């Protein structure tokens, strides 16, 4: 797996903050912050050789979208998914939760195009709407899927908020073998990592038997004194003081966790997909 630029993820952040400065200050679900994320995401998608597909729903009375992006080729039976949330709530950008994630996912999906890559299962990347009201869009998705569709899933990878400022690297303990795979990438970076115990998109997956896993950096819990000592940091304040707050902009990211996860996020990708 190739290593992902930070550069290049973080520019995908600075072209999010500047999508909500534009309008009004937030990326929320019916508010059309959200839809310019989209097109944002969508249009380098485009150029990079993904079919696009935009799946629109209705909720709270008014319309949201869901962006899948298939790379042409691979085996059609057995599918591997990788995912984000792009709204965020309506007090701020949500560049931490989830505009992290979210840069993460299109960044891995254009380093699939810039190599070249041709892998053996179908690679399928989705972002999702409306997941700060309930996992609607998700929930959306998978309620859609014919079974026939459903039992292609090789797996789900959710990525949702992996760049909190004071840092915990928490892995989800759902598929063994999907966490076995983020855990051996950290392992050989001497990082350690902890089971993610503190709600996201994987859910609905999880929910109808797709295997399922995920990288978190932490949000409104406390970093005790021994996660301090494992990662850095600062104890006793949250692993992410921005929480769902106007203050979840560009300065609310830690590079190295974002730099990391999204890595990680390019191994188990290839990994899997092999
Ligand atoms: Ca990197
Ligand atoms: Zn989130
Ligand atoms: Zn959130």
């Amino acid at each position: 797996a190739p290593d992902i630029p930070l550069a290049n993820v973080k520019a995908h952040l600075t072209q999010l903050s500047t999508i909500a400065a534009n309008n009004g200050g937030n990326r929320a679900h019916g508010r059309p912050g959200y839809k310019a994320s989209v097109d944002y995401v969508k249009a380098k998608l485009d150029a990079a050789g993904y079919t696009t597909t935009l799946q629109q729903f209705t909720s709270g009375g008014a319309t949201g979208y869901n962006l899948i992006a298939n790379w042409p080729g691979g085996d059609p039976n057995k599918v591997l998914m990788a995912g984000a949330h792009l709204d965020s709530v309506s007090s701020g950008a949500g560049i931490n939760d989830n505009g992290s994630g979210s840069a993460a996912v299109l960044e891995t999906a254009l380093a699939v195009s810039r190599a070249g890559y041709q892998p053996d299962k179908h690679l399928r990347f989705a972002w999702w709407g409306a997941e700060e009201l309930g996992l609607i869009g998700s929930k959306f998705y998978v309620n859609n899927l014919p079974s026939a569709d459903r039992s292609k899933l090789a797996g789900y990878l959710n990525f949702d908020m992996i760049g909190s400022p004071n840092p915990g690297y928490f892995v989800y303990d759902d598929d063994p073998v999907i966490e076995k795979t983020f855990k051996n990438y950290f392992a050989g970076l001497n990082v350690p990592t902890e089971i993610e115990t503190e709600r996201s998109d994987h859910a609905p997956f999880k929910n109808v038997g797709v295997p399922v896993g995920g990288l978190f950096t932490g949000a409104g819990y406390t970093k005790s004194a021994a996660q301090a000592q494992k990662w850095g940091g600062t104890a006793g304040q949250a692993f992410d003081r921005c929480y769902h707050s106007s203050c979840d902009s560009l300065s609310n990211i830690n590079d190295t966790a974002l730099d990391r996860n999204s890595d990680a996020a390019a191994h188990a990708i290839w990994t899997l997909s092999s």
